C-alpha cells in the first residue's frame, strides 16, 4: 500500500557486512526464543497501518521496526555488530509504547517479549 511506507532497508550491498560470535547467538537464540512465543505475532511484519486503521501510526513512528525485518537483517546478513540488531529490537519495543496507551494489550505483549528479551540479551557471550 502506497500510505504505509517501505519497509526498513533489509539489503544494501555497499554496507559493510560481518558476522560474529554475537550476531550468531542473536539468531539462533534471541530471535528464535522471541519469534515462537504466544504474544509475537503482531510483531512478525511491519505495522500495516492501513489494514489495522491506525492512519497516524506512521505520523508518530519515524524510525519503525518489527521481528520480520530483523529476521531478514539477521538471515540475509545485513549487520556489522550486534548493537544494532539489539538497537532495532529495542526501538520496536520503544515504538510499541510511545504509540500505544500503557496497559493496552500490544503494550503487554511487548512488555513480555521485551521481558524475554533482556533475559537473553543479559547472557550475551563475549566476541571471539
Ligand atoms: C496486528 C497488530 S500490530 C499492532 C496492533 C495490532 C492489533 C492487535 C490488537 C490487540 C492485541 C494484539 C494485536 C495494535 O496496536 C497498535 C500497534 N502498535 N504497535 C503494534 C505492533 N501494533
Amino acid at each position: 500500500s502506497n500510505a504505509n511506507p517501505p519497509p526498513p532497508e533489509t539489503s544494501n550491498p555497499n554496507k559493510p557486512k560481518r558476522q560474529t560470535n554475537q550476531l550468531q547467538y542473536l539468531l539462533r537464540v534471541v530471535l528464535k526464543t522471541l519469534w515462537k512465543h504466544q504474544f509475537a505475532w503482531p510483531f512478525q511484519q511491519p505495522v500495516d497501518a492501513v489494514k489495522l486503521n491506525l492512519p497516524d501510526y506512521y505520523k508518530i513512528i519515524k524510525t519503525p521496526m518489527d521481528m520480520g525485518t530483523i529476521k531478514k537483517r539477521l538471515e540475509n546478513n545485513y549487520y556489522w555488530n550486534a548493537q544494532e540488531c539489539i538497537q532495532d529490537f529495542n526501538t520496536m519495543f520503544t515504538n510499541c509504547y510511545i504509540y500505544n496507551k500503557p496497559g493496552d494489550d500490544i503494550v503487554l505483549m511487548a512488555e513480555a517479549l521485551e521481558k524475554l528479551f533482556l533475559q537473553k540479551i543479559n547472557e550475551l557471550p563475549t566476541e571471539e
